[PDB]
């Protein structure tokens, strides 16, 4: 009857994130953080109600959430600006004004990381006075006293998890993201809690089921995460669980059903199951979205996840059973539907020295289809792409591109020898495994020569640099947001507690100088010559500013096609739909400038 | 246990508006207007899930929406930046981008009247080509074709009601706001639908229960509006039912159940009855709040309101029956209830010429009062104060002041001879009123002499001028709200299609020269001697900028004490929070500036 034009990419523009979320022990409240007003702000339910209202002001990132188990008050963490600079904050039960709990100088960091079951003594890591190692103290919110526990040492180290009776502590130490060792600390003597250290391996998410036992995440000598335990009392180290091709990333204890339950990574799909210790028996559960970001699990043994897919925003679900899952969150594009967008085909192809390397290739329809496509490597590096919703790819596919966003070498989801790839080689394999995915493109037909475009954020964005300065034969444009440029400034400006694991992920400058210089994007500035657009955060201390500064000034002496856009108030991503809406607004219209008008006359 | 600090004033900024609503005919949808992400957009639910999710977006204040019967579309109306230059869009029924539907130049009104039943065909006024009175005309969306069909004349007339075979309408014509005036058109004959038209009186809310028939609100022959039955046939008026005291202000047909729904005007509360016609039975309805807003019935007989309390925000309810109800929306206060906000006590005292004046009193809490009070004359004029929400005065009360608001001769709710009396006496009657309301507070001892402060908006605005003007002794300071300053001016840049109404409601420039002097703020400039603050909307098409521009000139040129702040994107009123929050954060700063120091020195 009406005409309505079909969705435009302002559509695509009101779509808000869902970072984080948590829910009171009684379950009568689940407070979650999102930018659905324009800014970060912590949001609430009072459940069953689902209509959200407001549950703190603030306009600042959240790093966590944690209910007081006698509901008389909310911790919080706040940081300044996509400062990374999170410190603790209370917030009074109903809501209200953040208030100043465990904070100090602007510069200095207060991670949470254990609360007492009786909710007055929180347990949190500082960079106060150890900024490489990290510091482990006890805040008493009773008498206010607060002391030292654990002074870091070797390298990064946090407290992990914490015994009912507070008398037993596990640490984790981080050498490498691959390489993670928990130790037990019970008297002033402390244990390992895998039966040798000197191997490389991760124990990940230590959980207390008795003053005497934990269980937890490790790939101790195999290719996959599996669930392990630990007896305190015989020292005893156990292989539990495991599952063919897929690592756990999380387990969460049901307590009072004596059952675990376990998120793995099966390439790029999330997948749950439940655990009955006592039956020894595995239930294979059934999620509603193929990514989970957060997963809590209530007293009463119902459960609550964060997530999303590739054609569903980050929402909310809750189930009892875990099969059937009740839509808390509405979270939509608008005006759209999952069957609006579009499902990426997995894919995969062979790279250069035999290995097998699976990607995402999202299809433009027909309808939209404008002949070009992007190349995106995804950020990290020791990360991955998924299918997991991310406004700007469906954006990008609804203006008509085509997306191919390979998990080179160093991707996670492939097991843990995959992922170790890319550790002393950000710029030799993974390179050489993008360039065999953009030859498989041109082979396969999905993309023409001539329309390539090249767009990446963080490790992609150096990877979008390095790829052009030595390949800039196959890209029409390129897209840097926050790529680091220059390996030997990086390396020293990253955060002083990231700096003990910097030595087994990316190398040593004087040792590996030449390697450094092979695989930083600067040293190939001069073939870097297609249009290019950077985008950098000023308050960035993953990638600081002056890794863009320097790139886009070096570039700007030769006269080069270089567009500079700077957000003064971001960090390592944008926060403010402001802001987020400026990049998308920006990228289309520089890559539709860099298309070739193509234009046709016909017989008129 | 944590010491949280008291409630601040920056508590009650993060509360939103919802200024109107509509319900789908088969109840899967409810679509609302509201500034919940900072600017006015729709936004939406699939009840029974209350998840709100975005609707359209537009940034720009909404004056109607409805619903196709066949569920194919929304329509809405929207402005510019507080234009009020309406016009109307269309909406996919699942939400997205508004499409231009009726609309023209930047400067032309389009008012929505009806659609039919089929969803077919939408009838509007338009200023186009008449901007005095207004032309209706029908659009046919099937063919695209516009058709014109009445003709405004005498004075402004819009289409009211519109029979189910489209062969009967009733136009209303208005020549002063209590003065309103209906006929039918059938043919092309006209017919009266009260018995004389040359009695002052209002109809009002016509709706035809038949081809044949119509109900509607009128108070002809009486002090107060009654239910009124009009026979198309036999051309008879009748008094049906009419409620002691109060005044019928809205009138909505449950067609299946051959019923009314009926609210009415108690001074400063709204109560609802249901009618059964058949058996000429009332039953009195409970209401979860105050003041309605707005009412929808469903055609299963479902009651939808909109409203609030003085202690409860703008919110949306449901009911089966008009007695238990179920609050579908969450606006809160951040972090508060009702118990933590002000309740007034309603109060009265005897004017200069024996009338007695209702007023609201809002008492500051102990722990906040900081003496002051400030005085509120309500904007309108022919409107009133009521236990309505505005987080405006809650925040203020906080703060620690105590707030009067009387409802001086010429409000709405005491009757219609009492909203009658501000009629060509904009600047005494009413004035005096509030004069007596000071004296009154004083004499109370719930406010102290030299601790009086002066805040009004619009018609406030007006008389928060003349009442510095003219007896600034009893005021610290004074906030002027968009408020018309000289009369010649003002009368000459309202619409052009509020001008025929102006004769009746303020007078005739020439005529009336005297009282034009004596009532206009400017001619008493000379008396404004306290500090004083004016606010105003660049693209107010009711107080034009011209208002506000040519006082605070004039100020400025005797060196007085004068504050500005203009909005450049808004109207008569603050549609966006950023703007909202200034307004606020701007008043609470000048009145705390302008307090008397009152230092008290300690013996330490």
């Amino acid at each position: 009857m009406i005409n309505f034009p079909k969705p435009t990419v302002e559509q695509f523009f009101r779509t808000y994130t869902i970072t984080n979320f948590a829910v009171s022990s009684d379950e009568k409240r689940l407070v979650f953080n999102a930018n659905l007003n324009g800014k970060m702000n912590l949001w609430a339910m009072d459940l069953p109600d689902t209509y959200p209202y407001l549950f703190a002001h603030r306009d600042e990132s959240c790093n966590f959430i944690k209910f007081d188990p006698e509901n008389r008050y909310v911790l919080a963490g706040f940081d300044k600006d996509g400062d990374e600079n999170y410190q603790i904050y209370a917030i009074p039960n109903e809501g209200g004004l953040p208030h100043p709990l465990i904070t100090g100088d602007a510069s200095e960091k207060y991670y949470f990381s254990h609360l007492s079951a009786d909710g007055k003594c929180v347990y949190y890591e500082t960079s106060k006075e150890n900024p490489s190692f990290l510091n482990t103290r006890i805040r008493n919110l009773e008498t206010g006293e607060d002391r030292l526990l654990n002074v870091g040492e070797v390298s990064t180290t946090e407290l992990a998890a914490v015994s009912e009776n507070e008398e037993s502590f596990v640490y984790l130490r981080a050498f490498a993201n691959t390489y993670i060792v928990g130790f037990v600390k019970m008297g002033e003597e402390t244990f390992n809690i895998t039966p040798d250290p000197e191997k490389v391996h991760v124990a990940m998410e230590p959980v207390f089921t008795d003053n005497e036992t934990i269980y937890f995440a490790t790939d101790y000598d195999s290719d996959e995460m599996y669930l392990a335990k630990f007896d305190l009392t015989s020292k005893e180290f156990s292989k539990v669980l495991a599952f063919d091709g897929e690592s756990i990333q999380s387990v969460k204890w049901d307590k009072d059903n004596k059952a675990f339950y376990l998120i793995t990574v099966k390439g790029v799909t999330d997948i749950l199951y439940r655990y009955d210790v006592a039956t020894d028996k595995v239930e294979e559960c059934s999620l509603p979205v193929d990514i989970i970001e957060q997963i809590q699990v209530a007293k009463s043994g119902n459960l609550y996840i964060l997530g999303r897919s590739a054609t569903v925003p980050h929402n909310v679900y809750q189930s009892s059973n875990g099969v059937e899952w009740k839509q808390l969150t509405n979270n939509r594009v608008l005006g759209l539907s999952p069957e609006d967008m579009v499902e990426p085909d997995i894919v995969s192809y062979t790279s250069f020295d035999g290995m097998e390397i699976e990607a995402l290739l999202f299809k433009a329809k027909p309808e939209n289809d404008n002949g070009y496509t992007i190349f995106w490597p995804h950020g990290g590096p020791q990360s991955a792409e998924r299918k997991m919703f991310r406004s700007m790819f469906q954006c990008f596919i609804n203006r008509g591109y085509t997306i191919f966003a390979p998990n080179f070498r160093g991707s996670t989801g492939y097991g843990s020898a995959f992922t170790k790839l890319v550790e002393l080689d950000w710029g030799e394999g993974p390179r050489l495994d993008c360039i065999a995915g953009i030859e498989w493109l041109f082979e396969s037909g999905f993309t023409d020569r001539n329309k390539l475009f090249l767009v990446g954020g963080s490790y992609g964005g150096y990877m979008a640099l390095l790829l052009h300065g030595r390949h800039s034969d196959y890209f029409r444009a390129v897209v840097d947001i926050f790529g680091p440029s220059d390996l030997f400034t990086f390396i020293n400006s990253v955060p002083p507690h990231w700096k003990p694991i910097m030595e087994r992920w990316l190398g040593d400058p004087e040792r590996d100088k030449e390697r450094f210089i092979k695989d930083s994007p600067v040293t190939y500035l001069d073939g870097m010559v297609k249009p290019m657009l950077v985008i950098q955060g000023a308050k960035d201390p993953r990638v600081v500013k002056e890794e863009s500064d320097q790139i886009v000034a070096k570039l700007k002496e030769k006269g080069r096609d270089v567009e500079y856009l700077v957000l003064e108030d971001e960090g390592h991503g944008f926060s403010k739909k402001e802001n987020e809406i400026k990049v998308y607004s920006l990228m289309l219209a520089f890559l539709e400038k860099h298309q070739a008008l193509e234009h046709h006359h016909h017989h008129h």
